[PDB]
Order: C-alpha cells, then structure tokens, then sequence
C-alpha cells in the first residue's frame, strides 16, 4: 500500500544525513513507473512525514509533476512553509524542475509570480533554484534578463532572500564581468541591505 511504503521510505531516508541524491533518484525513478494519479497521492502522503527526508522526496516528485498547476501552487503557498532548510532546497530544485519541463521562457510570468511573492521562501526558492542562471536556456542568451530580475530584488526585506540575490549576481558575473558591472554602477548602496547584496555580487569585479 501507498502507507506502507510511506513507512518503508521513512526507515531508509532518516538514515541519510547530508546530500539529496538518494531521495531525487528514488522520486525519478517512482515518477517515470507510476502514473501521475497514483504519483499526485504518493506525493502528497510523502509530504506529510515528520522525516524530512521524506519530505525531500516529496517535493521532488512535485517538480516531476509541476506541470500540474495545483502542483506547481502547492510548491508556491505550502512547501514554502516548511521549517526544514533541507526541503527548502529541494523546492528551489523543484521550481527549478518545472522551469525546464515547461520551458525557461515560456516560465517567465511563473518566475516573475514567485520572485514577487510575499513569501520570502517563495522568492529565495525562485532566486537560488535558477542558479546559475545564464547558464539556463534562454537566459544563457540574455543575461540581461537574468540580472534585471535578480537584481530587483536587492533591497529584499529577507536576509535569506539578499544571500540568494548577491550570490546569485556573484555567479553571473565569473561569465559576464562586463554586464554584471554594468548592473551595479546604476546602484545607490544607502542600505544595509543593498550593501550587503553588493559586496557578494561585486567580489570578481574590477568596478
Ligand atoms: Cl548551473
Ligand atoms: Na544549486
């Protein structure tokens, strides 16, 4: 039963005590030999573990079926309230997921829905999951795009978010030092906030 094996996964991933390698391969593998009605089940009891490895597992097969917009919103309002940091990662990944499977610019209304999102995990998700991002398609193209929308977020309430932001930016600029300078020299560092963006976004460059 869906129960049992639950309870099967839980026994064998509380064991695991870094990486996701052994819960995303488990949900690949589950996602491609079950159909997705089963699967959207599965996903949701997984979910609800108080192992949160599980829990990984869980929002893994989410990305899988992120397709589905009641997925992709459980993802956007629910999983982004999981106090785990671990399973917050896995839903950076997720998002990341669905971006692929429909397509980076066929996503960009769903980016910029969650970069704006009053969610500071649903932003950071958005943010740290496209990383790098101009090596995604489309952004790897226009990076522009990528910088524009990172950027906008530099003076973030979150210190989570601003992390996610600067290093973001810091990982643009190791492939294009010129556009990410570019970027920057527009700024008005006043805040503590937006310095702290910018002193991880500018530490490549020759400013
Ligand atoms: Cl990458
Ligand atoms: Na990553």
């Amino acid at each position: 039963s869906m129960k049992q094996y639950v309870a099967r996964l839980e026994k064998d991933f509380s064991l695991i005590e870094h990486g996701f390698k052994e819960e995303e391969q488990r949900a690949l593998t589950d996602y491609k030999s079950n159909d997705g009605e089963y699967i959207k089940k599965l996903a949701f009891l997984a979910y609800q573990s108080d192992v949160y490895q599980v829990r990984m597992y869980a929002v893994f097969l989410f990305g899988y079926l992120s397709k589905d917009k009641e997925i992709l919103i459980f993802m956007r309002d629910e999983v982004s309230k999981d106090n785990n940091w671990r399973v917050q990662e896995v839903l950076a990944k997720a998002f990341d997921e669905f971006c692929k499977k429909i397509g980076y610019k066929k996503a960009l209304p769903i980016i910029d829905e969650w970069l704006k999102s009053s969610n500071l995990h649903t932003r950071r998700a958005a943010t740290e999951g496209l990383r790098i991002w101009t090596n995604r398609p489309y952004f790897k193209e226009n990076p522009n795009e990528a910088i524009r929308r990172i950027a906008d977020l530099k003076e973030d309430v979150s210190e989570y978010v601003r992390k996610s932001v600067g290093n973001a930016l810091r990982d643009i600029s190791k492939k294009f030092p010129d556009l990410v300078k570019i970027e920057l020299k527009n700024w008005k560092l006043e805040s503590k906030e937006i310095n702290q963006v910018y002193k991880l976004a500018s530490k490549f460059i020759d400013a």
